[PDB]
């Protein structure tokens, strides 16, 4: 506990006072801090609150410029500190809260009474954890200092609580559901004094327009004050708030537009967030404003505006709320539609099928009634690459998107059942080798370990099962005999700059083809008369797999020895389990 968390908070100060004078020392120490901050996260989480960690008050404060070393002045390895930096310190809330929220009120009362930047160190409820509780506190402080501060501190203060009250929503998408059940007075009076502080900074299109994702998100917090504002004077002000979005969202200049349809993105985010079950008539007011949202953002002549960032958040809350309502997605599968809009569309699926909370929001089905054309798209896409230079990027993205998206789930593109003759060659079989032609392809190296590791987790018996209903051990034999085929050819063709993780992919495939053909001579002993007696498939894929390490053995490398003897051995295994 504490002797460890005096150890790691020595260790860290000692690398951050360093000074790397040197090229690669500055590389290394990236490294090194990032690695630290690791494992002092880790050991924070493995930590238990019980352990009551008051008395790391002066650890806390020399975290403050050791954890912050590089994150108090904010000016790649920036972005991978400052991420560990925020996971550390949303550890370090779980525990010492009190100290954090002391420090952030004694530099906002400093800032206030105090001209290039003083957010630092008053910015920290940025990264810190929230809670209903903490937030209320948070809110009510706001409201007893936001007056006597400066503008700039003000909208520091302003972007800090939109995404502290996201935290909150995101660590804790249960408070946020009682706050919209049972009614907090305290909440929404902070909430209320907060607006009306807003609401004293309206100078003009630009600070209206800071103020709106402030002022929806405020607007939110009180449920009864908004289903009022439908049908009093101290009400006047967030009817002309909802007004003037309204006309801005209505297309009647660019920039309050913009503003206006983040705001409404973020209110649909909100209303995924609350209630299903329990609407309140805030899916009703959000509904108010996505006709036109869709008229924005998803209108393919008319222009986006972070146009992806923003398309793939609205289409997303758009399915939670209405899954049924695919006119959307509809549209984005139309080839006179562009390529983001099918960018848009491989995120939100996968974003769908990735990390998202159990809640009211629909799982991966009801998309599958679009896998058809969804490969088709991507059969329409054929890898330009390799079959002017901004096209040839989107593309290239788009490749990795919908490769990222077959590694979340491979049974978005696996609904092939006209894979019965030659129809096979554009089916489930196509989409295979495909994928596996994108491995020998020196272009772009990244895609290809995306498409390679991609082809090893649809390679699992989970997955084989997904390719042919009839009979999908003769298709998983012969596809996999074919990739085996061209890996081989690749092979000895000589020609593999990353030879050695291309051996270790392929001892991957072996040891799942042995696995599976395990488990299919344990569930029928006889395959046998599929390779085992022009000469049988499977008989010229082992005598390519035997040639191919023969000649691994010969590879002026020296790790690749091991993968070659690793995959003989694989080798005799399965003869021995065909046996």
């Amino acid at each position: 506990f504490s002797l460890v968390i005096s150890g790691l908070t020595t260790i860290l100060k000692n690398v951050n006072n360093m000074r790397i004078f040197g090229e690669a020392a500055e590389k290394n120490l990236y490294l090194s801090q990032l690695i630290i901050l690791d494992t002092l996260e880790k050991c924070l989480a493995g930590q238990p609150k019980d352990t009551m960690r008051l008395d790391e008050t002066m650890l806390v404060k020399q975290l403050l410029p050791e954890i912050c070393h590089f994150l108090h002045t904010c000016r790649q390895h920036a972005a991978e500190l400052r991420n560990s930096a925020s996971g550390v310190l949303f550890s370090l809330s779980c525990n010492n809260f009190n100290a954090v929220f002391s420090r952030i009120s004694t530099r906002l009362q400093e800032l206030t009474v105090c001209d290039n930047v003083d957010v630092h160190d008053i910015e920290l409820l940025q990264y810190i954890n929230v809670d209903c509780a903490k937030l209320k506190r948070l809110l009510k402080e706001t409201a007893f200092k936001f007056k006597a501060l400066k503008k700039v501190a003000q909208l520091a203060v302003i972007n800090s609580l939109e995404k502290a009250f996201w935290n909150w929503v995101e660590n804790y998408p249960d408070e946020f559901t009682k706050l919209y059940q049972i009614p907090q007075t305290d909440m929404a009076e902070c909430a209320e004094k907060l607006f009306d502080l807003v609401d004293g900074f309206a100078e003009s299109t630009k600070r209206k327009a800071a103020v709106w994702p402030l002022q929806i998100i405020l607007l939110i917090l009180c449920p009864e004050i908004i289903q009022d504002i439908s049908k009093d004077e101290n009400n006047m002000n967030k009817k002309l708030f909802l007004d003037s979005l309204r006309k801005a969202l209505a297309g009647h200049s660019r920039q309050l537009t913009e503003s206006a349809a983040i705001a409404c993105v973020k209110l649909c985010k909100a209303s995924t967030y609350i209630n299903w079950e329990d609407n309140s008539v805030i899916f009703l007011l959000v509904q108010s404003m996505v006709v036109d949202l869709k008229n924005l953002l998803f209108n393919p002549s008319k222009p986006f505006s972070a146009d992806v960032d923003l398309m793939i958040d609205c289409l997303v809350s758009c399915f939670r709320i209405s899954p049924h309502n695919n006119q959307h997605f509809k549209i984005c599968l139309a080839q006179n539609s562009p390529s983001t809009f099918h960018y848009v569309l491989v995120n939100s699926l996968h974003r769908i099928i990735t990390n998202s909370a159990l809640d009211w929001w629909p799982k991966i089905d009801a998309v599958y009634c679009h896998s058809v054309e969804l490969r088709n798209m991507f059969g329409e896409t054929l890898h330009k690459a390799v079959q002017t230079d901004l096209e040839t990027r989107s593309y290239k993205y788009l490749l990795l998107s919908m490769v990222k998206l077959i590694h979340a789930d491979p049974k978005l593109l696996l609904c092939n059942p006209r894979k019965q003759g030659p129809e096979t060659q554009g089916s489930t079989a196509e989409l295979i080798t495909g994928l596996v032609q994108l491995v020998p392809q020196s272009h772009m190296p990244e895609i290809a370990q995306e498409a390679m590791e991609a082809l090893l987790v649809l390679h699992q018996l989970d997955s084989i099962d997904l390719w042919n209903p009839d009979a999908p051990v003769e298709t998983f034999w012969e596809i996999s005999s074919q990739m085996l085929f061209y890996i081989c050819k690749k092979l000895t063709s000589h020609q593999m700059l990353s030879s050695t993780e291309i051996l270790k992919w392929l001892r991957e495939i072996l040891i799942c083809r042995n696995k599976f053909l395990l488990k299919n001579k344990q569930a029928d002993r006889s395959l046998l008369f599929y390779g085992v007696g022009t000469p049988p498939i499977c008989r010229q894929a082992q005598t390519k797999l035997e040639v191919a390490l023969y000649m691994f053995l010969w590879n002026p490398d020296t790790e690749a020895v091991l993968v070659a003897m690793s995959c003989f051995r694989h080798l005799c295994e399965e003869a021995d389990i065909r046996c």
